[PDB]
């Protein structure tokens, strides 16, 4: 019958789910890319005045961010787009922690900003001395609202979930009516393991 | 009936949408970033730059990169004044559309394809403008990238599909795989986001089996 409808249904939800995975994808590895690339332009010795400099221009009229920060080796904040109330230290979060042992870049997990309160998920760059010894951090801290509404901006009308290897809700774009007796076609990011699931929608009249 | 040739063929052409899609963002991801790249350093560096600690990070940011052809800083005037490529001559680029463009625009620029005049091989540049205080362009990055890299990457990813990309004048940028492939088949078809090329990705038609 009208399985035709479906089929089709079925592998616009899979277009639609590379493109988004392709955005999101593309996002962060294009973060990562600009902190890379600071991290290796930047005169060293890094001086302060200069990193905050480049920070808030960097930051400037990107949604993408939460905010920019630079953290010494110790784990407090010494440069930050967002004006710091008291002194901050990051030196207890996972990604901190990870990026300290393994001199590499990481990627976290949804949290809620100490600096903001609003949701994030950061990018982590250590900045390492000539013997390879980590001496600061670069921080790119990502705004999980600018990533629903970026979502929602292209598919308003199919309903998505993005959820982490746990299960918690990263968050959903549309209208869960839309998923009723649907399953979903999903998978995963590339550099957080977030899983997404793109419902796709019912056979209507025709 | 005839109608399963039908519907093999909309098959077919689904895995041509999916393919467009497919290496269309691959290359859309290269450009991006590399605009991104080039976009930090032109922020990150001091000014008065030093010309060896930019040639320095040139050759670090080019280090394990196939799709880079090259990289290269240019002075207001359009000359090289560092380069990944050994230069074995003064080369200068300011008769270049994208550096004509960058200057007037200052602003960052995806030149169309042609022959480097450094390594004789198709290319195509991003070219990211320095500006100074009073917003001066006081000098340019440029990032080659190499088309065969692309063609490469995607005929490696799809060698039994024929696929084109196009300019607007309708130049050939590249092709990959057996234009035969795709007889008595319209592609297809869509842009890149940040150069205007246009990629078609062309049916495999229905074999016997069926």
């Amino acid at each position: 019958e009208k399985d035709t409808i479906a089929a089709e249904h079925k592998q616009e939800a899979s277009v639609l789910l590379n493109l988004h995975r392709n955005k999101i994808n593309y996002l962060i590895g294009e973060t990562m890319a600009r902190m890379t690339s600071l991290s290796i332009a930047i005169d060293r010795p890094v001086d302060i005045k200069k990193m905050q400099s480049i920070l808030e221009k960097t930051f400037d009229s990107e949604p993408r961010f939460s905010g920019l920060y630079f953290l010494n080796a110790k784990g407090d904040v010494t440069a930050s787009t967002t004006e710091l109330k008291t002194k901050v230290n990051l030196a207890d979060r996972s990604f901190f922690i990870k990026a300290k042992e393994t001199k590499k870049t990481v990627i976290s997990d949804s949290y809620s900003s100490r600096i903001t309160g609003q949701p994030i998920f950061t990018i982590c760059v250590p900045v390492l001395d000539s013997k390879r010894n980590v001496t600061d951090y670069l921080v790119a801290a990502i705004q999980i609202d600018y990533l629903k509404n970026l979502i929602n901006l292209l598919s308003p009308d199919v309903y998505i979930e993005v959820v982490n290897q746990d299960g918690k809700m990263i968050f959903a774009s549309g209208q869960a009516s839309h998923a009723e007796d649907q399953k979903p076609v999903s998978g995963y990011l590339d550099d957080i393991s977030w899983n997404m699931k793109v419902y796709p929608n019912p056979v209507t009249i025709e």
